[PDB]
């Protein structure tokens, strides 16, 4: 279970703390574990990311919501178009999976 | 070509199979390729955070216009003031 | 920004380990790795911390539409979508 990105400090500080114990004491067990760590740190990572990802097209989906919102209420299309525009193109290069 | 988070999913597996063969039985031709895998997922961890930190300064452009269309239609300036400085505290952490 | 250079520098010792294996570059690769994680850790920190300032301009934009008379439908609708990215933010 991904919590947050302070999952991402501990299991970064925890591969300090093994490389530091690798240049001092260098083994092949060492290395070994420092990339078992790099795999936990990664895939961690990875989870925040996603996370963000699916954050950011839910905020679209806000934001088109509001643009309906002002509409509904008779906003100017001249004032409605600029934000349809930038939502459009948003949606295109959007990061998703 | 990125094409999303799934590159991210795809190449961590990759590299976590990378890892249980290295650990079930080391050797020095796997412990390149494991570093070699773990450049290539970073490349497109990169690749997903430049896109989101465009995505982002988009969001923020389109909320900048919502206010702006609030204030254009008669929004009181309290909560105008109160969306303004929220964007300001936004403008100095980026 | 600065997570191009922890990058294109952990390329470069990529190849020089390629090329001739040692447990010096073995260990400079990981070095370099970990510098690349940690500019990487930190650009995922920026960024969730500004979009918990982002979905506070979107609550206040909602007020901002129920304060002028947006219809209870819409109002609903966008109630319930940032009620949904508040339980789902990625947070600390």
């Amino acid at each position: 279970s991904h919590m947050g990105t302070e999952d991402l400090k501990y299991s970064l500080e925890r591969l300090r703390e093994i490389l530091e114990r690798l240049e001092e004491n260098p083994s092949e067990k060492q290395i070994v574990e420092a990339i078992r760590a790099i795999v936990e740190n990664n895939a961690q990572i990875v989870e925040a990311i996603r996370a963000i990802v699916e954050n950011n097209a839910q905020i679209v989906e806000i934001l088109r919501a509001i643009i309906e919102a002002l509409e509904a209420i008779g906003v100017d299309q001249k004032i409605l178009e600029e934000m349809k525009k930038l939502l459009k193109d948003l949606k295109r290069s959007l990061e998703r999976g």
